[PDB]
């Protein structure tokens, strides 16, 4: 039954993975690592999860079933994080969220929902965008599409292109935005263009998907989320997939959530059951731990306060990076102008390296970067933030 | 989008749990919770989980990403567990385990990858069965057919039926088995019946899907694992779908495992990668919490003497209620033969009674039951059996 099944393709990162572990030179640096690491190259357990863990291990007290949707608390404080303290959607009551296995697993559930239960048949996704999107919709039954996004050149939001290439978008159609850090370009439509998006969206009648894996990454909690809020603002109905897996470095615990907006509670509430029967056709209810921290933490005052400052520390060295790593590559010095790495949010942007220059780096340098030239920025640390631009100079 | 979408259905047992809970009456009983309980009516955390987990509280240093397939230990410990310590699957290494969210997500995961990497289109699903499997396959577009069972009259495995209508199942049909204490009825296929089953599967093509989310709780660990042995002993090709959500009361952990058997390491190594790929188009990688203190009980063995001695005390306690109710009806008296109570495992058994019944019996005593008369053995304790039994005379 079995004998004639062809092989799954080599994961299209993890083979780096892989391969860089396995390079007897420690001068090495991995950059496409797709994920959080510190000045000491650690991808550590935040002091407010750890504080929020004992909390659990001393009060827990069972570990029966949560409900289809998780923890109700989380879905509380996870649609105040993206529509705001007082948000109307909250008041009004006309957003349901499902607590999901990351936000993958949120991404699936939407495609799973969207098509048994609407005529929805295609996803316009941002061309580029993390991968695993269209693994996700197609194995739901949706036809994945592309929208233009990226400027080569000016290494910017080509808005033109964007809107242009949305036009062949028919009403129905879902479009999937990151609502902050856009991965894997770093670029972000600024609240002015996010706002006429809001706009033509409603007018051609998309119907909004926003992945959201970044919030708090780019500028602050709130600021992150204005795009989104700014669609919200305009719609009836949007969903939102939200990931803690990052913000919270809490990624292995699966920990996120996916959003139904409707346009009152009877229809949310109508159409969350439909959702809840495509989560209990899947996993059935989520993982409680990591949801469970995450809980705990936003809905305690000086948990919240630490979590907070971890956050914003993450956020800033970030910052530092793409800094630091600009002004090094002017140091080292070459024809260069990597100077739109500092106006790219979030841990990665497009370093520009062809693929024979990333494939150099590894082989020569043992420098690894996706064949894409994407790079994670938070890769980089101020020790070896040197021999990385050396790489990067002897090879452009 | 979403204004014509019709509401899903009250799910099948969920309704009475939010019904009793309602019910000012304090002698009620909920016999429908689905869920393992003490004699305190308490669903606890297991001594040894809650030791695990103060170990991973110390220990842990990176919530960072476990591989599409969970942590190895887990994988390794759960196969021993399934084929037992020496077995020729393991060392022939032709099993490969995915850990997934719950046993349910195992079973996603496997109808998923079924779906769309061979020709299986139906899949044989025993009558009665674990409600949730027909949404799960129908979800991966596998049509679900269902094979005889059950006995009513002698509340027995008819076993006559069983074979003669497994027999319109054609070569490649998926023919799932609950490996011990079947749901909802408690009849298990003696370990005769399990090999004359084996052989009659390997000759008419059958590929076997095992849901085996009680071990432990009929016999013991190595006992209830017997039938399936029977059957791996005897195919290329297998898959078990595995929950530790019972055994270890991890329920909203989410922890379980999609074990693929086939012929050879290279083939079982080329099926899997496509499992895998079927993982990252769902939730990308699995919840590390349940599962890491599954592993690390598993892998110690003070830990796991004192899980063991943890899982016979809730196999016996089941025991004990089935006995104790059975005598406690006699004492009662009426008209009845609950004996068959006596000879069936685990946590549920057909009480045999009518819907009118359990439907008196929930509204005129506040004893809930599932309208099949399905009944949760370890949701009786010494001190609700009298009344329990009283209400159940005064209906028949
Ligand atoms: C991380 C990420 C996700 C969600 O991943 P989970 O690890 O499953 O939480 C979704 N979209 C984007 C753009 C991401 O960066
Ligand atoms: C409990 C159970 C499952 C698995 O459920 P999870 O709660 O998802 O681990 C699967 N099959 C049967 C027969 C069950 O009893």
């Amino acid at each position: 039954m079995f004998e004639n099944i062809t092989a799954a393709p080599a994961d299209p990162i993890l083979g780096l993975a892989d391969l860089f572990r396995a390079d007897e030179r420690p001068g090495k640096i991995n950059l496409g690592i797709g994920v959080y690491k510190d000045e000491t190259g650690k991808t550590p357990v935040l002091t407010s999860v750890k504080k929020a863990e004992q909390y659990l291990l001393e009060n827990e007290t069972t570990k029966n079933y949560l409900g289809i949707d998780g923890i109700p608390e989380f879905g509380r404080c996870t649609q105040e994080l993206l529509f705001g303290k007082g948000s109307a959607l909250i008041n009004d009551k006309r957003a349901r969220t499902a607590q999901t296995p990351g936000g993958t697993g949120a991404l699936r559930v939407a495609a799973d929902f969207l098509a048994k239960n609407t005529s929805v048949k295609r996803v316009w996704v941002s061309n580029p965008s993390w991968p695993n999107h269209k693994s996700v919709f197609n194995s739901a039954g949706l036809e994945v599409r592309e929208y233009a996004y990226y400027d080569a050149e000016n290494h910017t939001l080509d808005f033109d292109a964007l809107i242009n290439s949305l036009n062949e978008a028919q009403a129905g159609d879902v479009v999937l935005f990151h609502g902050c850090c856009h991965a894997p370009t770093g670029i972000d439509p600024t609240l002015e263009q996010w706002q006429t998006l809001a706009q033509l969206s409603v007018e051609k009648g998309w119907l909004p998907l926003f992945d959201f894996a970044f919030q708090g990454f780019a500028r602050g909690l709130e600021e992150d989320a204005e795009g989104l809020r700014a669609f919200a603002a305009m719609h009836k109905e949007l969903i939102v997939a939200s990931s803690y897996s990052k913000n919270f470095g809490l990624y292995n615990e699966r920990v996120g959530a996916c959003t139904l907006v409707a346009a009152d509670s009877e229809t949310v509430d109508r159409a969350f059951s439909q959702m809840k029967a495509a989560i209990r056709a899947n996993y059935s209810n989520p993982p409680a731990h990591g949801a469970s921290v995450v809980a705990t933490i936003l809905s305690n005052d000086a948990l919240r306060a630490i979590w907070e400052q971890e956050l914003t520390d993450m956020r800033q060295r970030i910052q530092r990076m793409r800094q630091l790593f600009v002004n090094t590559l002017q140091e080292k010095g070459a024809n260069r102008d990597f100077s739109f790495i500092i106006k790219q949010n979030g841990m990665f942007s497009f370093s520009g390296l062809t693929k024979e220059q990333v494939l150099r780096l590894r082989e020569e340098f043992g420098v690894y970067a996706v064949a894409s030239g994407r790079v994670n920025v938070a890769g980089m640390t101020p020790d070896n933030m040197a021999p990385l631009c050396e790489a990067i100079v002897a090879v452009l």
